[PDB]
């Protein structure tokens, strides 16, 4: 089976992956894996898929299905890694006693426009009962992201801004930023993606990886305890942080025995990325896109006759 290069996140949610490798579950399915960490982001993996540097990604479901229903024909969405949603924490400054909740905000705080920190807003908004935000701050990383809302020198204040919930934790327990409300993604968090180039020329070693990693998850879902001490031991987290981490962490232990939900995976993901304007086009050719792009069947191989 052809080389694959796996372009996967240094994160708690990577801990499957890392169990496959450690039982050896690739090679058990004759597979030589090249994982390639990418701190950077989901935003990188793509454009490494695009760049043909890495055969499969494993990244945010929302930055796939965007990118897909944008235009990108050569990015495809396989199957779902997480099927739980992300957690987004609403953060302010620890010391912004104007701020004393996530109501009657007006600056909003974000890393890029179009991010997640960003498309979040409307979904806060929305459950709110309150119309759209407008005042968008762009300040790059999650660094400026604390010292915006707690007004420091250097960079344009805000009243709030969004971030991933354990992410944020560390910066609650330090006191340099306090949690003004909570917001979970209407989908999926993770899914599995892959290039037209490498599901065409490399799909029968496509699926087997997945199915290597349903092993992973199961090893992680019955080593609860050993994944604990494996996040907490080579990962930027506590043993208390990744304990808690698991009790909200859901696998597909279904990844690759069943094909992945639309409704969960792709309409609502589509309804909201169109409510954020991240999707200009008309509804047709969006849904078109997505019909094409992302998986309603499992991966299989050819029959012997054929
Ligand atoms: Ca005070
Ligand atoms: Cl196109």
């Amino acid at each position: 089976l052809p080389t694959l290069k796996v372009a996967y996140i240094p994160e708690h949610f990577s801990t499957p992956l890392f169990f496959a490798q450690q039982q050896g579950y690739y090679k058990a399915h004759d597979l030589s894996i090249e994982f390639v960490k990418v701190p950077e982001g989901s935003g990188r993996l793509i454009n490494l898929l695009n760049s043909n540097e890495v055969d499969i990604a494993i990244g945010l479901t929302e930055a796939f299905i965007a990118d897909i229903a944008k235009g990108n024909e050569n990015i495809h969405v396989l199957d779902t890694y997480v099927k739980s949603p992300l957690l987004w924490a609403v953060s302010t400054g620890s010391n912004r006693d104007d701020v004393t909740d996530a109501k009657q905000l007006k600056r909003i705080g974000v890393s890029r426009i179009g991010s997640g920190s960003y498309v979040m807003s409307f979904v806060l908004a929305h459950q709110l009962g309150v119309p759209s935000f407008d005042q968008f701050q762009v300040l790059s990383n999650f660094k400026n992201l604390r010292d915006s809302v707690n007004l420091k020198d250097g960079v344009e204040g805000s009243d709030a801004f969004m971030w991933e919930y354990f992410t944020s934790k560390k910066y609650y327990d330090n006191h340099e930023i306090k949690q003004i409300d909570q917001i979970y993604t209407p989908w999926s968090s993770w899914v599995v993606a892959t290039s037209s180039d490498s599901l065409q020329a490399k799909s029968d070693v496509i699926k087997n990886f997945i199915d290597a990693v349903n092993q992973g998850i199961q090893y992680y879902n019955e080593h609860v305890d050993e994944a604990i001490e494996y996040i907490s031991s080579n990962l930027d987290y506590s043993a208390e942080d990744a304990k808690e981490w698991t009790k909200t962490v859901e696998f597909n232990s279904r990844i690759g025995k069943t094909p992945l939900d639309w409704d969960t995976i792709v309409v609502k993901t589509k309804d909201t990325l169109k409510l954020a304007g991240v999707l200009a086009e008309s509804d047709d050719v969006i849904l078109k896109r997505l019909n094409s792009n992302v998986k309603k069947t499992n991966l299989q191989l050819d029959g012997d006759l054929e």
